[PDB]
RNA sequence: GGAAGUGUGGCCGAGCGGUUGAAGGCACCGGUCUGAAACCGGCGACCCGAAAGGGUUCCAGAGUUCGAAUCUCUGCGCUUCCGCCA
């Protein structure tokens, strides 16, 4: 079992989720916390990993705010689109594109990092528990690990709320090809154990997307987006609400002695 | 054993001499699609060939024909009737 390249899937995925409220909501939300964590850090330029950068779209929003940003990523294709999007905002100086998995990129920095970032990857990977000691072993101690998985009561709560009840009955298996919801759909009580396991300490949770997916009228995600942003970012740092999020943000400490 | 009748593709089902190795359907495989029907393409075996691809086979084979899934014959399996057995 390999990790899922997104060659295959790149257009539709830019498509269905940054071209839409999806997105959008997924980036606001993520980017309260993100801007919380770059202030509680001090104000010095930090070094950024976005292991699994894809597009780069978060990647590039760091480097406008003056960071160095390392992007590495499996997809050739993710690449490019990541490196003439750069281009088109200003920022390549800042910017290191590396054709490598996660799991391989050590051998490509000089020095460790301040802040990682792993976001949309870990529901997409055969073997997360390795992949977040890999990224662990780059990141100096006092480091912030941004981790952004998929969470799978979200996929049972949205295919309940959607009546496909089938599907929910049969365990969900995921048998349709090129479809965008993940390979590993998480269990965040299991994440949250693979990071305290592992030594790091978790100072975050965050859902992202508690309410948007599960509206009984679709359209009120684009009609009514400035309110339903302001009642997401109310609740969907307490719980259930956390546990509803289609994605869950975790913000994690690397510690010091 | 003897007639008649019968045998189409994985399963169904069109095909009363040619554009039918085979319509159409289900299944199975692949493709398209948020969030789990529809649409698109494919889809037996054996033989030949390095490959591209060619051949045979519509129970099996032989024949008639320019041409056979389609006509004739022989065999094989089945069905009914008879006969066998009692
Ligand atoms: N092991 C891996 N190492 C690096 N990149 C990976 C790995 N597995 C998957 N990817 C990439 O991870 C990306 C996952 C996507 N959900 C996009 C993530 C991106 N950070 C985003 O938030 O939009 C795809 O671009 C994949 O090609
Ligand atoms: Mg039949
Ligand atoms: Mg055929
Ligand atoms: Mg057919
Ligand atoms: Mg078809
Ligand atoms: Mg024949
Ligand atoms: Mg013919
Ligand atoms: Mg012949």
């Amino acid at each position: 079992a390999q990790d899922r390249n997104f060659d295959d899937i790149a257009e539709k995925f830019s498509r269905n989720i940054y071209g839409t409220t999806k997105g959008q909501l997924r980036q606001a939300i993520l980017w309260q916390d993100l801007d919380r964590v770059l202030a509680e850090m001090g104000p010095q330029k930090l070094r950024v990993l976005d292991a699994g950068g894809g597009e780069g779209q978060t990647a590039i929003k760091m480097a406008e705010r003056g960071h160095q940003v390392i992007l590495c990523d499996l997809s050739a294709q993710m690449i490019d689109r990541a490196k003439q999007a750069a281009e088109a905002k200003g920022v390549s100086d800042n910017m290191q594109f590396i054709h490598c998995a996660a799991q391989d990129v050590a051998s490509h920095l000089e020095t460790p990092v301040d802040l990682i970032l792993f976001h949309a990857v870990l529901e997409w990977v055969a073997d997360p528990r390795s992949v977040l000691q890999t990224l662990w072993s780059v990141l100096r101690p006092g480091g912030v690990l941004s981790l952004m998985f998929y969470n799978a009561h979200g996929l049972l709560m949205h295919n309940m709320v959607a009546g496909n009840f089938d599907y929910v009955q049969a365990g969900m298996p995921k048998k349709k090809k090129r479809t965008l919801s993940p390979d590993y759909p998480r269990d965040p009580a299991q994440v949250y154990l693979w990071l305290e396991e592992a030594g790091w300490q978790i100072m975050g949770k965050t859902g992202v997307r508690v309410f948007h997916d599960y509206l009984r009228e679709k359209h009120q995600q684009r009609d009514c987006y400035e309110a339903l942003l302001e009642l997401e970012t109310r609740y969907c740092r307490q719980e259930p609400y956390i546990t509803l999020g289609r994605y869950i943000h975790v913000t994690a400490r690397k510690p010091q002695s």
